[PDB]
C-alpha cells in the first residue's frame, strides 16, 4: 500500500497551489471574451501532418429540470431517440452519442422486437455510442461517491443486459463544476477517458495558455499515479455549437444549422452550403478549427455538435447532417487545408488521440484537485447550489441509507418472486439515482419537478421499509416457523432524524398496558461491519417502561417527556399521553439485535427519570415535575465525555474535553446573508451576497434544557430555527429545525467561532470520499470562499482541530482565522439568469443534523504542510457514520412473536474501524442456479493519534464456489481469486468482489 500521509505527490498541476498562483483577472480577450486572439503558423499543416477533426452529435437531455422525467420524455426525448433510431439506420455515416440511460432504458422497452433489433445494429456497428452509461450525468458537488457509483451501476448494468456495451469514455458537460471523485469511480469501473465542461473561465485561460485541457487526473494523495485518468476539459463558455467549433461564438453560431425559430445572438444567421459559399464557409470553419486546436497537444481535434434536447426533429438530422457533409466533401478533397474532417464518436476521438500519444507526438501533463467553485463570468460563482432546496438534499442521505440497508438485509436470502424484493429494490435504486441529476440533489429544477423527485423518493424510501421489515422477520424467526405472507408488515421502521417530529409529528407511539398489550419486541440493524453501541429512542405511552434483551437481561435506560415548539414567540409544549424511552442498543457487524420493551405499575429497577429545566407545563404521568428559571448560563455533562457551557441563549460557547483540560471557546452563532440590490441576484445557482453576514437578533429566546444519566440536551427557539445540542457521552450531535418561512432575500447561516490558529486553511470534503485543502483567498470575492460540504469540513493549527460531520449536503467556508460557517437554508425572490425562469421560494421545514468533534492533534501523524488532503481522525469518522448511516429501529407490528430470536450476526467478522462494506447486493434473482453477491469495500484512511477481525466477504455466505475481484458495476472480472479470500484494501482505495454460490 502506498503511504498517503508522509508522500506528497509530484504533478504539472496541483489546483490549490494554481489557484494560489492565478490572478483571476476577468480581461475582455476579444471574440473569445474570457481567453485571447489565438494565433497560428498555417506551415504546421502539411500532407504529412494533417489536422484530424471529429465533429460529434450530441443532445443534452435533462432527467428534470423546467419539465419533469415523463413530460421532457413525451414532449422532447422519444422523438429524439427515434429519429436518431430512423435517421442513423438511413444514413451509415452519421454518427451521435448518447449519455442519460434512464431515458434509453424508458424508449427501448417501448419498442417492437424489429426496433430493438436496428437500435441493437446502430450500437454494434459504431454509429450510436454511450458516453458514460449512468442512469444521470450526475451533481458532482452535493453528490455521495456511494449513489454516483449507485446510478453509474444502474445505468451500465442496463447496457449490458439489454445492449452488451460498457462504455469506458465518460461525458459531463453540464455537472456546476467538477469532482475527482468521479475519475476516483470511473478509472475503478474500467473507464480509460473522461470529459468535463463546466470549469471556472480563468481555469480554463490558464490551462489553455500551457495546452493543460487534457491531463491525466489522479487523487490528491496518489504518489503512484495508479489511480490517474486521461480528462479532456473542454476550452470554452459552452458546450452549445457557438462555443464547440473554435474561439469566436459569432463564427461557430453560423455553423449550427438549426439557427435557419432560433437565431444567432451575433445576428449573422448559418446559410445553407452551396457549391457557391462552400469555398469561403469552409476556409471560416477550418480557420476556427484550427484556433481550437492551438490549444491541444495533439493533431486529433473534438468538435462535439449539439445543444439541449438537439436532434428532435428529421429535418434538424437532414440540415445538420447535409451542410456538414458538404463542408467535409470539400475540405477533405482540397489539399490546401490539410484537413480529414469527418462524424466521429467520443471513443474514436480519445482513440486517435493515445495513437497520437504511442507515437510520440505528445506527453500529457499530470493534474491532482478539484473544479470548484465553479464561475462561468465575472463574479458569477456557482456556490448557491450547494445549499438550494435543503429538504431534498436531506433526503438524499436518509434514502441512500435506506437503499443500503434494504439491499444488505435482503441480500442474506433468495427471495421468491413473488415477495416482488427485486422490483421494490430496482425502484428504490432508480429514484435515489434518479435524483443524483444535475438539477436534482442540487436544487436547480422547478418547483413542480421538484415535488416528482419527492414523490419518487418517497415511494423509494416505502419500497426500502418494506423490504427490510420482511428481511428482518425472516433473519429472526426460527426456520421451522417462519411462514411469511409477503403481502404483510411484520414490523414498522422508527426514525427519529427523517423527516423529523418538528417536521412531521409521525413517529408511532409504543401503547403499552399490563391489560391492553404488556411487551413489545423491538430491532435494531447495524448496517456497518463492525460491533457498534449506540443509544436508541422509541416512543411509548407510559413512563414506567423497563428494557430487557430477549434473554430478560436487564438494559438501564432513561425516559425523557416528548417536546414539541409553537409560535402565535416560539416555546415547547410537552406531550402527557407519549414519553421517549432511550437506551444503548448493543448490534453485531452487518447484523440485528432484539429488545423488549415492557410496562410496570411505578418507576422499574433500570429506568431513570430527565429533570427539564424551561428558562425565560404539566406531563401527564411523567413522575419529575418540570423547574423554571430565568435566562442564565449552563454547563453539562454527560458520561466521561465532554463538558459543554452554553449561552443564556442556549448557544454554545466552550467545550472542555476531559476533567483537567481547558474551557475551549466554541461559540455558535446564526447570521443571515442577503440580495444586492444592484447588478447580479442570487438564485438557485449562484450566491451573490450583499456584503459580510449580519447577526440574527435573537431577543429573549425560551431554552429548554433535558438533563439525564443516558441523554441531555439543549433546545432554544431562535427566530427561523429550533436549536438543538444533544449530548450522549462523546462528541454533541446538533439538530437545526430550519423554517425560514417568508424572510424573502434571506440565507441563514450557522458559524462557529474558535481562537483555533487556522489561518486561510480550511479543509472540505468531495462526496463524502476525501477531504481536500482549502485556501480563503482575499483576492477572490465571498461567494467564491463557499465550498461543498457534502459531509464534513475542518479548521485546525498545531494542537486542535474542530470538525463539523453534515446528515445533509450544504455549502460552507471559514471566512476568516478559527470559523466554520455552513448555509442551512436560502430564499430567493430573483432568477439568476441560468434558464430556470424562477427564485426559491417553495422552502420547507427541514431537520439538519450534525456532530461537533473538538480534539487534540499535537500528538497526530499529520500531513505535511504541502500535501493537499486532510484525513479525520478515529472519532470525526465514527461521527460522520452515526449521521450516514445509524442504526434501523424497527417495531413489531403484532401482539406477539413466535420463533423470535434474539440476534443475527453473532459471528460475522468486527473489521478494522476505517472499513466499511459500502454495497451488500445479491445480482441473481431466486431462478439462477449459481447464486451471486456484489460487495464494495472502502477503506477511508484515518490520522494515527496513537490508540478486530479480517473481513472476507467472499465467505460471508456458505457455499462458496468462486470470489472475484470486480470493477465497481460489478460489471467485469479483473482477479480470479484461487484461494477464494478476498485480499484486504489499502487506505483510500475502494474495491469490489462478487462471490458465486452452489
Ligand atoms: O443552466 C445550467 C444547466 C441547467 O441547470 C440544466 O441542466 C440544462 O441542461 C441547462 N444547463 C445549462
Ligand atoms: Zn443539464
Amino acid at each position: 500500500c502506498q503511504d498517503v500521509v508522509q508522500d506528497v505527490p509530484n504533478v504539472d498541476v496541483q489546483m490549490l497551489e494554481l489557484y494560489d498562483r492565478m490572478s483571476f483577472k476577468d480581461i475582455d480577450g476579444g471574440v473569445w471574451k474570457q481567453g485571447w486572439n489565438i494565433k497560428y503558423d498555417p506551415l504546421k499543416y502539411n500532407a504529412h501532418h494533417k489536422l484530424k477533426v471529429f465533429v460529434v452529435p450530441h443532445s443534452h437531455n435533462d432527467p428534470g429540470w423546467i419539465q419533469t422525467f415523463e413530460e421532457y420524455y413525451q414532449h422532447d426525448t422519444k422523438h429524439i431517440l427515434s429519429n436518431a433510431l430512423r435517421h442513423l439506420h438511413d444514413n451509415p455515416e452519421m454518427k451521435f452519442i448518447w449519455a442519460e440511460i434512464s431515458y434509453f432504458a424508458r424508449f427501448y422497452h417501448d419498442l417492437g422486437e424489429n426496433k430493438k433489433l436496428q437500435m441493437k445494429s446502430i450500437v454494434k456497428n459504431g454509429q450510436l455510442e454511450f458516453v458514460t452509461g449512468g442512469w444521470v450525468m450526475p451533481d458532482e458537488a452535493n453528490s455521495h461517491w456511494r449513489n454516483v457509483l449507485l446510478q453509474l451501476t444502474e445505468g451500465q448494468t442496463w447496457l449490458k443486459q439489454f445492449m452488451n456495451v460498457t462504455p469506458t469514455a465518460s461525458w459531463a458537460i453540464d455537472p456546476f463544476g467538477h469532482s475527482p471523485t468521479m475519475p476516483y469511480i470511473l478509472q475503478k469501473s474500467g473507464f480509460k477517458n473522461m470529459l468535463i465542461q463546466r470549469t471556472h473561465y480563468s481555469v480554463k485561460k490558464e490551462l489553455a495558455q500551457q495546452r493543460q485541457l487534457e491531463f491525466l487526473w489522479r487523487q490528491i494523495w496518489d504518489n503512484k499515479g495508479d489511480t490517474a485518468l486521461f480528462t479532456h476539459m473542454m476550452p470554452f463558455y459552452s458546450y452549445d455549437i457557438p462555443h464547440t467549433c473554435g474561439p469566436d461564438p459569432k463564427v461557430c453560431c453560423q455553423f449550427d444549422f438549426k439557427r435557419m425559430g432560433l437565431s444567432c445572438p451575433w445576428k449573422v444567421p448559418p446559410r445553407t452550403i452551396s457549391d457557391q459559399n462552400v469555398a469561403a464557409r469552409s476556409d471560416l470553419l477550418v480557420d476556427q478549427w484550427k484556433k481550437k486546436a492551438e490549444l491541444y497537444r495533439t493533431n486529433v481535434l473534438l468538435i462535439p455538435l449539439g445543444d439541449d434536447f438537439r436532434f428532435k426533429q428529421n429535418t434538424e438530422w437532414d440540415v445538420q447532417r447535409v451542410n456538414y457533409e458538404r463542408l467535409f466533401e470539400h475540405i477533405n478533397s482540397q489539399a490546401h487545408f490539410n484537413v480529414q474532417a469527418q462524424f466521429g464518436t467520443l471513443q474514436e476521438y480519445f482513440d486517435a488521440v493515445h495513437q497520437a500519444e504511442r507515437a510520440g507526438q505528445a506527453e500529457f501533463p499530470t493534474l491532482s484537485g478539484d473544479f470548484f467553485t465553479y464561475a462561468d463570468r465575472s463574479d458569477n460563482y456557482w456556490s448557491g447550489y450547494y445549499t438550494s432546496r435543503p429538504y431534498h438534499k436531506r433526503m438524499d442521505r436518509v434514502l441512500m441509507h435506506y437503499v443500503r440497508a434494504a439491499e444488505m438485509l435482503s441480500a442474506w436470502h433468495s427471495w421468491d418472486g413473488m415477495a416482488r424484493i427485486e422490483e421494490r429494490l430496482e425502484q428504490a435504486r432508480r429514484e435515489l439515482s434518479l435524483f443524483q441529476h444535475h438539477d436534482g440533489i442540487t436544487g436547480t429544477a422547478k418547483t413542480h419537478v421538484v415535488v416528482d423527485y419527492e414523490q419518487r423518493m418517497q415511494e423509494a424510501l416505502k419500497a426500502c421499509q418494506m423490504v427490510m421489515q420482511q428481511s428482518v422477520y425472516r433473519l429472526l424467526t426460527k426456520p421451522s416457523i417462519y411462514s411469511p405472507d409477503f403481502s404483510f408488515s411484520y414490523f414498522t421502521l422508527d426514525d427519529s432524524r427523517w423527516p423529523g417530529s418538528g417536521v412531521e409529528d409521525s413517529r408511532t407511539t409504543i401503547i403499552l398496558g399490563e391489560d391492553i398489550l404488556p411487551s413489545k419486541h423491538v430491532v435494531m440493524h447495524n448496517t456497518l461491519p463492525h460491533w457498534r453501541e449506540q443509544l436508541v429512542d422509541f416512543y411509548v405511552s407510559s413512563p414506567f417502561v423497563s428494557v430487557t434483551d430477549l434473554a430478560n437481561n436487564p438494559v438501564e435506560a432513561q425516559v425523557s417527556p416528548v417536546w414539541s415548539w409553537h409560535h402565535d414567540t416560539i416555546h415547547p409544549q410537552g406531550s402527557t399521553t407519549k414519553y421517549r424511552i432511550i437506551f444503548k442498543a448493543r448490534v453485531p457487524p452487518m447484523g440485528l439485535a432484539t429488545y423488549v420493551l415492557t410496562i410496570s405499575d411505578s418507576k422499574p429497577e433500570h429506568t431513570s427519570y430527565a429533570s427539564n429545566l424551561l428558562l425565560r407545563l404539566p406531563l401527564g404521568q411523567y413522575p419529575e415535575d418540570v423547574k423554571f428559571g430565568d435566562p442564565r448560563e449552563i454547563s453539562l455533562r454527560v458520561g466521561n465525555g465532554p463538558t459543554l457551557a452554553f449561552s443564556e441563549q442556549g448557544l454554545l460557547k466552550s467545550i472542555q474535553l476531559t476533567q483537567d483540560s481547558p474551557h475551549v471557546p466554541v461559540h455558535f452563532k446564526f447570521l443571515k446573508y442577503g440580495v444586492r440590490s444592484h447588478g447580479d441576484r442570487s438564485g438557485a445557482y449562484l450566491f451573490l451576497p450583499n456584503g459580510p453576514a449580519s447577526p440574527v437578533e435573537l431577543g429573549q429566546p425560551v431554552v429548554l434544557v433535558t438533563k439525564g444519566k443516558l441523554e441531555s440536551s439543549v433546545s432554544v427557539g431562535l427566530p427561523s430555527v429550533v436549536h438543538q445540542t444533544i449530548m450522549r457521552g462523546g462528541a454533541p450531535e446538533i439538530r437545526n429545525l430550519v423554517d425560514i418561512g417568508s424572510l424573502d432575500n434571506t440565507e441563514i447561516v450557522m458559524r462557529l467561532e474558535t481562537h483555533i490558529d487556522s489561518g486561510d486553511i480550511f479543509y472540505t470534503d468531495l462526496n463524502g470520499l476525501q477531504f481536500i485543502k482549502r485556501r480563503r483567498l482575499d483576492k477572490l470575492p465571498l461567494q467564491a470562499n463557499y465550498y461543498p460540504i457534502p459531509s464534513g469540513m475542518f479548521i485546525e493549527d498545531a494542537n486542535t482541530r474542530l470538525t463539523l460531520l453534515t446528515g445533509q449536503p450544504l455549502g460552507g467556508s471559514s471566512l476568516a482565522s478559527g470559523e466554520l460557517e455552513i448555509m442551512q437554508d436560502r430564499r430567493l425572490a430573483s432568477d439568476d439568469e441560468r434558464g430556470l425562469g424562477q427564485g426559491v421560494l417553495d422552502n420547507k421545514p427541514v431537520l439538519h443534523i450534525y456532530r461537533l468533534v473538538l480534539e487534540k492533534v499535537n500528538n497526530c501523524v499529520r500531513p505535511s504542510e504541502l500535501h493537499p488532503a486532510g484525513y479525520l481522525t478515529s472519532a470525526a469518522h465514527k461521527a460522520s457514520q452515526s449521521l450516514l448511516d445509524p442504526l434501523d429501529k424497527f417495531i413489531f407490528a403484532e401482539n406477539e412473536w413466535i420463533g423470535a430470536q434474539g440476534q443475527f450476526g453473532g459471528d460475522h467478522p468486527s473489521a478494522r474501524e476505517d472499513l466499511d462494506v459500502s454495497v451488500m447486493r445479491r445480482l441473481t434473482k431466486s431462478s439462477a442456479k449459481t447464486q451471486r453477491v456484489g460487495y464494495v469495500l472502502h477503506r477511508t484512511n484515518l490520522m494515527q493519534c496513537g490508540t478486530t477481525q479480517k473481513l472476507d466477504v467472499c465467505h460471508l455466505l456458505p457455499n462458496v464456489a468462486r470470489c472475484e475481484r470486480t470493477t465497481l458495476t460489478f460489471l467485469q472480472n479483473l482477479e480470479h481469486l484461487d484461494g477464494m479470500v478476498a485480499p484486504e484494501v489499502c487506505p483510500m482505495e475502494t474495491a469490489a468482489y462478487v462471490s458465486s454460490h452452489s
